[PDB]
């Protein structure tokens, strides 16, 4: 892996693994969800940020302040096969005093075709209280080194697909997967659950015969809430409609939401 | 990756990802487990063999056999670093009609010197009935000459820990996790669960504090009964014991039967 000419991005390549391919011998989901995470912190690992916390500034790390992902848009034409190799390139952009966005680009390598396209929305928090809170110039000031200035976006399209408010499911569910709890592969090197983890358990809840004869095409994901090593989930989904679906995570006790997202899919 | 000189043995290299490693900032066994699998696919890829199953001779397709494991046993010294690169080596060895033992060796990339060890140890099985079987001539000739013909083991020692006979744990179990279940990432590409999974549901029913204070040092499972998609499981550990020694059982959250049974070591850090 490493920075583009300008300095401004980063790319990598990645060979598709054995274990990383589902029942079409191609990448699943959150095989790939995996590889922008490498990628990202591969990229903030090559302009200075030491590996503490993801991408936090000297400022931010005397402040207790983090990043925190609240919306992560992944959209899929073609998933690399078993043993074929996958380039990745990653930037990040300013977004104001709201926070920080983070996009991909997926292409195979050997064609140089874009085969997916990422974008996801990150906010400042306290790590300690968990608040939230805007970014200040000090901040800003020197993360902005590291972006390009002029807009460049991975899902440009007017009213598209990434931008799009997300509703609440309304009980009864039409689907459902109950008692999902976290195991310690799905925990990270600071014993918080990988946001990659979310994005199985919201697919836990869609019936296998839509899996085995459709492939996901977009995924949409809100993240409201952590779940704790100790927590339990409840997965619930509904067709709002290829096949679309609203999608709730919730508390298995007191119900408490913890993510709302949507998937579209092609009939294969 | 690539094979050796002589074609008996095959090695690659990995980079340490981010998503890899634990609260220590190293990888995780069941990181290190996925690399020795993806090492073993690569090595049966590179001398001829399909993407159906895993080492599946053309006998063995005829007749619809499969390789399965019944036991695996992982020794680590040094846990890579994230970002670290990470140098294995595999190789495959008849062990008669008993079925093939696969061995790896890890090595630390810049310093030459082996970092752990890995020993498992395989049995034919019919695909549709899952009834055992001896390995025939038929077969054996087919993946004999992938092999090299002088032994060679990963875990050489008179008295080794990879072949010691493990018990039964009796209840109750000092400590337990119930009602774990497999997700669709846990399955591998033929809808079965991944192997590494088990490994994962066995230390699940540790302590935190044991995780926290120590170092998996060896860890022995073997195989008994698959888990089904949509099956329970229940991690029971027992202490048998500087060092920490555990004796695991994984068993079908109901009726309580079998599908594994293990044990640990482990050293203070
Ligand atoms: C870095 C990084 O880059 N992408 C993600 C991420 C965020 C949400 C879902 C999936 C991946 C991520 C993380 O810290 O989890
Ligand atoms: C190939 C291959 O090489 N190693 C394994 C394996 C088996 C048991 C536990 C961990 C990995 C394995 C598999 O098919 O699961």
């Amino acid at each position: 892996g490493s920075l583009t000419e300008d300095g401004l991005s980063y790319k990598e390549k990645f060979v598709v693994r054995s274990y990383e391919v589902g029942s079409n011998k191609t990448a699943t989901v959150e095989t790939i969800a995996n590889l922008l995470q490498e990628v990202g912190c591969n990229h903030a690992q090559s302009v200075g940020f030491s590996t503490d916390g993801f991408a936090t500034t000297t400022t931010m790390r005397k402040l207790h302040l983090i990043w925190v992902t609240a919306r992560m848009h992944i959209e899929i034409y073609k998933y690399p096969a078993w043993g074929d190799v996958v380039e990745i390139e990653t930037w990040c952009q300013s977004e104001g005093r709201i926070g920080t966005r983070r996009d991909w680009i997926l292409k195979d390598s050997v064609t140089g075709e874009v085969t997916g396209r990422a974008t996801s929305k990150w906010v400042m928090m306290n790590q300690d209280t968990r608040r939230l809170q805007k970014v200040s110039d000090d901040v800003r000031d020197e993360y902005l080194v590291f972006c390009p200035q002029e807009p460049r976006l991975a899902f440009p399209e007017e009213n598209n697909r990434s931008l799009k408010k997300i509703p609440k499911l309304e009980d009864p569910a039409q689907y459902s997967m109950i008692g999902l709890k976290p195991r310690r592969a799905d925990l990270d090197m600071n014993q918080h659950v990988n946001n990659v983890t979310y994005i199985g358990w919201v697919l836990e809840s869609i019936p296998q015969e839509i899996v085995d004869t459709h492939e996901l095409q977009v995924i949409t994901l809100d993240y409201r809430r952590e779940c704790q090593q100790d927590d339990v989930v409840d997965s619930l989904t509904t067709t709002t409609s290829d096949s679309q679906f609203l999608h709730l995570l919730r508390l298995s006790g007191d119900g408490q939401e913890i993510n709302r997202g949507t998937t579209l899919w092609r009939k294969k």
